[PDB]
């Protein structure tokens, strides 16, 4: 099959936590980025079959997307904010790795990453 199984959104072995900052990442950061005009490519795992990108997972080995992150946050999958933020960053870097500078999808990611940075610049205490 061209698509791998999607990243886990739960894990019984992994310890959960809820924090003010993780709460913020879901209610404010994720759910605001979600509403951006450029959010749609990043709202679900890359479907290599659907998007006709047969080489995507030959290149990207740590896929990540906001749909996954959203479910992780809802499941309280994360231990801390940093874990969630590194997922966001993985998603953006994946886009820059797979695509070329100037590509439309890259312009989109660049715009979201800027907004993402603006919102995590200050987190609740
Ligand atoms: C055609 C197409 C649609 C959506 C897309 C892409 C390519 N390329 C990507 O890297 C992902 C994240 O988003």
């Amino acid at each position: 099959s061209m698509n791998p199984p999607p990243p886990e959104t739960s894990n019984p072995n992994k310890p959960k936590r809820q924090t003010n900052q993780l709460q913020y990442l879901l209610r404010v950061v994720l759910k605001t980025l979600w509403k951006h005009q450029f959010a749609w490519p990043f709202q679900q795992p890359v479907d290599a079959v659907k998007l006709n990108l047969p080489d995507y997972y030959k290149i990207i080995k740590t896929p990540m997307d906001m749909g996954t992150i959203k479910k992780r946050l809802e499941n309280n999958y994360y231990w801390n904010a940093q874990e969630c933020i590194q997922d966001f960053n993985t998603m953006f870097t994946n886009c820059y790795i797979y695509n070329k500078p100037g590509d439309d999808i890259v312009l989109m990611a660049e715009a979201l990453e800027k907004l993402f940075l603006q919102k995590i610049n200050e987190l609740p205490t």
